[PDB]
DNA sequence: GCTGATGCGT
DNA sequence: GTCGGAC
DNA sequence: GTCCGACCACGCATCAGC
């Protein structure tokens, strides 16, 4: 009975400790059963072996379902270049839990604003056939791909229907996927972990009688974990390379795990998961470029001139940058036909030869129809190299692959131009990146590979305010019980009026957070202030009486469409916001008046570029 | 057809 | 993107 | 160090309600 479904159990039999007969299809309470125990624990190790019992029991009774459930354990649709967006938020959430019974829509939002979970409403609220994972997937897709006119009714229909059919508490993990915030403890990295211990201990392609159920018997403790860690290496680096379920499941249920590197390999067409970079806390803690804030762009070719532009997240933006297809045998040499750069695109004027900011790039659009329409031009500065006529340079080493580069690539005016241990040379330089608005850190020979699997962010990043507390946010999840945001203004001296300028949720421990909690719950406040002013901010849930004064860091000043602070100063309708804000410490010296001004927010934005 | 609310991605 | 927690 | 889920501002794109 799928009711009682323990995948956590000690000596998990796959065949016999399973909740569903060999070639039926997969429950979906046994993926909620499977993810209720993996949210009962915190240890990774024993999420791991827990999701791998059930990938065990479908990989020898239902191979087929291997799929959804690895997608549905994902919370994902499908490939990141197929683009299947789900378009369901709270609202449409919370409306088809409203319809599914009870009604009293505030009642329903009221409830999961405190709870921080919708899956705890849909649940305790008080026929049809049982779920299956392959139909709630099907689902999923289903409702991604509604559009147009009345799709917003047609998707609560599906969702009704449901949460209808749900059992147990099967209606926590659908809300919790619909709304994006599975809150499973478990991601992609361990999700590969728990695959790759599955088809190792329950190989797949075995006759309809398992042959073999636990290959790790007739090995050690030294042995099983050495042998499955290997085997999961083989796994996660192809995956580095082809981050594509539907391509690596179909490989790894014929040829194994051992020989899936031979089938699913690097391909131009196909995009894979780039290089990352970790915060180096500067020059104490060997290459040097710079980091240009813009917008990655992984710009592939096959064999025959089709261009293709991946982002960071192998999301399809070719058709975002026409003016990159319609440009590329303008860099390349003749001799290459087949080749996978890694450049960063940077808004440029062409006209007065300067680099634009991020909020520049961002204007673009997503869909552009040609360059006629097309306003805001990139330049690509290209900094890696990973494919080049067929031949695959992952494990070549970076020395090598610049090389390659700064041979066949064929730098032109505006578009496609190419981006030592002295202190004071690298400090001129760093200094320098200001000045042309802009460092990168990266390995030459020693461990500089484009292996994503060996170090996720094996490079290295080169790169205050005092403000007041003027509100308070509920917090989710993680925070949910305790203040999850803050809302924060400057004062300014003109007006005499408090100027919300951003939200706080990060940067402060949990006993730091606790502290705020105590010390800022006597000031709540039933009504706003008349001096505080927030333009069209979020209304926070708890209004704080103004007296606790916080410093926060941030990277940059932005002009902000949605808040208040310092507007007329430095745009005759638009006011200053933080970018990356964080909280850092709390100023009890300090009272609201002694804190930033707005006329100092704007000195501050008018000194950056 | 427009607008605000909002979903998604960066 | 930044951040802290848990391991 | 790794992995995860809290959290941020801001842009386009979408669509219900008008």
């Amino acid at each position: 009975d799928p009711s009682g479904y323990n995948p956590a159990k000690n000596n998990y039999h796959p065949v016999e400790d399973a909740c569903w007969k060999p070639g039926q299809k997969v429950p979906y309470l046994a993926v909620a059963r499977t993810f209720e125990k993996i949210e009962e624990v915190s240890a990774r190790l024993r999420m791991v072996e827990t999701l791998s019992n059930l990938l065990r029991s479908v990989v020898a009774l239902s191979p087929p379902d291997l799929l959804p459930v690895l997608y549905l354990s994902l919370n994902h649709l499908g490939p990141p270049q197929q683009g299947l967006a789900l378009g369901v938020g709270d609202g449409v959430l919370l409306k088809a839990v409203a319809q599914a019974t009870g009604r009293q829509l505030e009642s329903v939002r009221a409830e999961a604003a405190e709870k921080g979970d919708v899956g705890l409403v849909a649940e305790n609220s008080r026929p049809p056939p049982p779920l299956t994972a392959s139909g709630v997937f099907s689902k999923f897709r289903d409702i991604a791909r509604l559009t147009g006119s009345a799709s917003t009714a047609k998707k609560i229909d599906i969702i009704k229907g449901l949460f209808v059919a749900c059992r147990h508490s099967e209606a926590r993990f659908i809300a919790r996927s619909l709304s994006g915030r599975l809150r499973l403890g478990l991601a992609e990295q361990s999700v590969l972990a728990a695959l790759s211990q599955a088809v190792s201990l329950t190989p797949p392609g075995q006759e309809f009688p398992p042959a073999m159920v636990d290959a790790g018997k007739g090995k050690t403790a030294e042995a099983r974990k050495t042998w499955l860690e290997e085997q999961g290496m083989i796994l996660k680096q192809t995956f580095c390379e082809v981050p594509d379920l539907d391509r690596i499941i179909p490989v790894l249920l014929e040829h194994g795990l051992e020989r899936l590197p031979e089938h699913c390999k690097l391909s131009p067409g196909i995009p894979l998961k780039p290089m990352l970079a970790h915060p180096t806390r500067g020059i104490s803690e060997f290459t040097c470029e710079y980091k240009y804030d813009g917008q990655r762009a992984q710009i592939h070719a096959l064999e025959g001139g089709e261009v293709k532009i991946f982002s960071r997240n192998q999301a399809d933006n070719t058709g975002k940058y026409p003016d990159i297809i319609s440009r590329i045998p303008k860099i390349k040499l003749p001799s290459v036909t087949s080749f996978i750069l890694d450049t960063e695109a940077v808004a440029w004027d062409r006209e007065k030869k300067q680099i634009q900011p991020f909020q520049v790039l961002t204007t673009r659009k997503r869909k552009e129809v040609d360059a006629s329409e097309i306003q805001v031009q990139v330049c690509l500065y290209a900094f890696d190299l990973i494919y080049l006529n067929g031949e695959s340079l992952v494990r070549e080493p970076l020395s090598r692959r610049r090389q390659l580069l700064r041979e066949n690539f064929v730098e032109t005016e505006g578009e496609f131009v190419f981006a030592t241990k002295d202190i004071e040379q690298i400090a001129e330089f760093l200094e320098q990146s200001v000045k042309d608005s802009c460092l990168m850190v990266k390995t030459l020979d020693v461990d500089a590979t484009y292996e994503i699997a060996k170090r996720s962010h094996n490079w290295l990043k080169l790169k205050t305010l005092d403000l007041v507390v003027i509100g308070a946010y509920l917090g989710r999840g993680k925070r949910a019980g305790r203040y999850g945001g803050f809302l924060l203004a400057s004062y300014d001296e003109d007006s005499e009026e408090l100027q919300a300028i951003c939200k706080l949720g990060t940067g402060f421990s949990d006993e730091e957070l606790e502290e705020h909690h105590q010390s800022l719950k006597a000031l709540v406040l039933p009504s706003p202030r008349p001096y505080v002013r927030i333009d069209g901010a979020v209304i926070p849930d708890h209004w704080l009486d103004p007296s606790a004064v916080w410093e926060v860091k941030c990277a940059d000043l932005s002009l902000s469409p949605i808040y208040p602070a310092a507007r007329g100063l430095v745009d005759s309708d638009k006011g200053i916001s933080l970018r990356f804000p964080r909280f850092i410490r709390v100023r009890e010296d300090k009272q609201p008046e002694q804190a930033t001004t707005s006329a100092q927010v704007a000195c501050l934005y008018r000194k950056q570029s």
